[PDB]
């Protein structure tokens, strides 16, 4: 792709703060950081409408898989027979394209985590927990009624919004976590109180995500007493809840924390989390919604537990292109109409997402990100030792890296100083910094952005 | 743009569709399929199958296609060079917007935007749309109560674990029959059938009956008004109930006319009265256009035919539109950003497919056209339904957007099935009605191919 940046003005330029302005008028446009040119940008870069030219890290929040203007996708809209698929959306619950099961072969099904047969598709990443948990209350209520009809008295009171026809079952989840903000959704994410605030909720139960301390090598003990303690209380949670006749049907989790500040746990409390959730007979979803697509160096994270049941459900979006969710075969709904909506996706989604999966196939892509990432986290370690005062935790997987800074206007002075250098940074939590590189983002990227960076710091 | 009319080869499904629905039910509950598509040789009103046969669409994949098949327009848009980029690079619009993103919903969304309303919210669907419309909702109403008065240290605190007074113990109140979506937000407000609802964790929130016409219209106009009447002072009798509950209702949700709840048409009337109650106990008044809107009533939204000035407070809408949101009055605006927020909202490249959409609905008169055909298509309904009392009944519609009744969810299943394999594509929606949703290049001599097509089937029924 490009050699480097080219920056040409500060960012955002005036023709952004102009654009920025007119959009001011038909709604809230406080969180645009600029406009783009993208039809200018290609494989790691992002051109803005003032004509900058930045390193993107960020890659549309995570979602960007193998760059921009990838030239397999340019010829994938170019060919004649794939029009169809862009201007004839289908209700694909009813009416799919012929090719949908050879297209969904070419694509989600050839990178199935284990254990899981059955796959439905969704059109983002929050439609996609929301059925994933529907999917797990009907699974839960199969198990306690066995194999007999719905009740009369259920069929009316669901109706009107009454038990028990509508239980009052609950999903567990973790304090930092996000999965999406529709109202099921957000009753699970505990990210920031502005995601929150306002909102009416459920009475869900929250446990405690694990905080480990840094440098790894040098707490052992106290991030396997850290994980120790969480794991407990999620089993003091699940009795609780059931105690209050809110039983807890499912327990979704992140592999990664994201949007609550890149937060880890080893793979050890993950796979005992696991264990937990069959223990009680609590359905385990796991959220790769952020994590999927292969930035870890494996396709998807929780690969990384090795187990051959790491789940019973995994929901997915972004980089993916389209959403959805794989699922155990005893998690198939028993009847038609139960997990639906108009569309469930998007044909020229799979379409794209299936070119995207060879290129990462072709190109060794997995095996890159596990190489560039150690680049940039080996990099990000040495400024560490050099910069104490400014960047501390740091921490990553492939190329999932972040670090710390002091407090907020550090974090966000920094990220305002490499973009106008060239460096399109994220920010997660209070005051941290994350990477998200697109899939083709190699050595001399990293090289590239340390670089940069060391000059950020010394000049600082 | 055109084919001659149908023509079958095949019972539907045939074999080659029987066989795809095989491979899919291994990985997953197939049974909602009704056949597989050849969508490149479907053409404006005509959906062909894999077994090649040719159907005339009256359900327009649920109401969503909006102007046909394969329309040279939109090929031509992904034919272009320039469109390319659009197509391949999805932003995350919230953030980082294209360049031509306000001129496009000016040249789309904003060229049709309803009266009173200056803001507009782009989602990806319905379900989306209905649900930041509950929350934009919700923010608002909190923002009268505090004035202006900050976050407090409390409401902060308790947000975070899904606690009052962070999190409010408000609701949205919406109408037996109705059908907003099926996320968990959405559901709560859905009353359409027992299988969407069972066995979900839900809210409660206040539901009101919608009214329930008889017909025909002209010999009940006493029974009609009382009805109205009834389920208006029952709305205002839920709204005082649940405020002296503590869960104040922040907003109501209707439909201009209830789809899958079994096509349920009110008076123009009645929604004025309703929007009246809603502002009377400072309640957001949510019009869900996700189904009526796009022009098929024959106005581009339903909602327009009430004559308000001031409508509705938010409007959301999907499928026709190709991308979902919601248009809002200024005073609904966000205070702050990031609480009204997601990944994509939406996508660049339906936008850029609806501003097309909209330039061939105006150029080619589609509204009027709407109108025009749908009363040529409800004239015959009604003659039929003169001729065949036995099956049909309760015939009723605006513009296209028809439907009538049927003895029972068997015959009424019967029916559907029969028609399909004589090649015209009907919706089924309540426990026995059939609705039509026809896409807009749906013209008069469709409505005849139909009519000519089904009175051959009542005849031998
Ligand atoms: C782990 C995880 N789970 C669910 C979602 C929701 O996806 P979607 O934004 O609804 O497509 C997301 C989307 N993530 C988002 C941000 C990051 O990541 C920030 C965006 C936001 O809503 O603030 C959405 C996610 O990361
Ligand atoms: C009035 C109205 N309001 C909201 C929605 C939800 O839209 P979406 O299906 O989430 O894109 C819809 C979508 N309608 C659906 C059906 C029709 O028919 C059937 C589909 C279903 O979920 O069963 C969704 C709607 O009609
Ligand atoms: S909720 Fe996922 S696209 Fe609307």
């Amino acid at each position: 792709d490009y050699d480097g940046p080219l920056m040409k003005t500060e960012v955002p330029g005036p023709r952004s703060r102009e654009l920025m302005k007119q959009l001011n008028i038909i709604q809230n446009a406080e969180a645009v950081h600029f406009f783009c040119n993208y039809e200018e940008s290609r494989g790691n870069y992002l051109v803005d409408v003032d004509g900058n030219r930045m390193l993107d890290l960020y890659s549309q929040i995570s979602s960007i898989p193998i760059g921009y203007s990838h030239p397999a996708l340019v010829k994938l809209v170019q060919q004649p027979q794939n029009v169809s698929t862009f201007i004839n959306r289908p209700a694909l619950g009813i009416l799919p394209p012929e090719n949908f099961v050879e297209k969904l072969r070419e694509s989600l099904l050839s990178v199935a985590p284990k254990g899981m047969s059955q796959l439905i598709t969704m059109a983002c990443g929050s439609c996609s927990n929301e059925n994933a948990f529907k999917t797990i209350f009907m699974w839960y209520r199969s198990k306690e009624r066995g194999e007999s009809a719905f009740s009369k008295e259920e069929l009316e009171t669901c109706m009107i919004n009454q038990a028990p026809g509508c239980p009052d079952y609950s999903i567990l989840s973790f304090m930092g976590a996000f999965h999406g903000r529709t109202m099921g959704c957000l009753a699970t994410t505990h990210s920031k109180a502005i995601h929150k605030i306002d909102i009416p909720s459920f009475d869900w139960p929250i446990a405690p995500f694990p905080r480990l301390k840094y440098p790894l090598e040098e707490f052992v003990k106290e991030n396997q007493q850290e994980e120790a303690r969480c794991l407990e209380e999620v089993e003091d949670l699940i009795v609780k809840y059931r105690k209050k006749k809110k039983t807890v049907a499912g327990i979704i989790v992140e592999p990664i924390q994201s949007e609550g500040g890149d937060n880890h746990a080893s793979d050890d409390f993950f796979r005992k989390l696991r264990d937990i959730s069959r223990k009680h007979g609590c359905a385990f979803l796991v959220d790769e919604v952020q994590t999927g697509g292969g930035s870890t160096g494996k396709f998807w994270a929780h690969e990384h537990w090795g187990l051959d049941d790491p789940a019973d459900v995994m929901t997915f979006s972004k980089k993916m292109m389209t959403g959805g969710f794989f699922h155990k075969e005893e998690f198939r709904p028993n009847a038609p109409y139960r997990i639906f909506n108009t569309w469930l996706g998007d044909p020229s989604k799979n379409l794209l997402l299936a070119e995207v999966i060879n290129i990462i196939k072709r190109e060794d892509l997995l095996s890159n990100a596990a190489h560039a990432g150690k680049v940039l986290l080996t990099g990000l370690l040495d400024l560490q030792a050099r910069y104490p005062q400014f960047i501390s935790r740091v921490r990553g997987r492939g190329t999932f890296c972040s670090f710390d800074t002091p407090d907020e206007s550090i974090r966000n002075k920094l990220i305002s100083i490499a973009r106008n250098k060239g460096v399109m940074l994220g920010g997660c939590g209070d005051k941290s910094i994350r990477f998200r590189p697109t899939l083709v983002f190699r050595d001399h990227h990293a090289h590239l952005f340390l670089n940069i960076f060391s000059d950020i710091l010394a000049d600082f």
